[PDB]
């Protein structure tokens, strides 16, 4: 998609293009789902 998991996002943009992936809280970057 656009980026991996790890790969830190914006919540203005994002960058979490994976099914799963998203701006998680932890550390500020696309967290999996499980």
């Amino acid at each position: 998609g656009c980026l991996e998991f790890w790969w830190k996002c914006n919540p203005n943009d994002d960058k979490c293009c994976r099914p799963k992936l998203k701006c998680s809280k932890l550390f500020k970057l696309c967290n999996f789902s499980f």
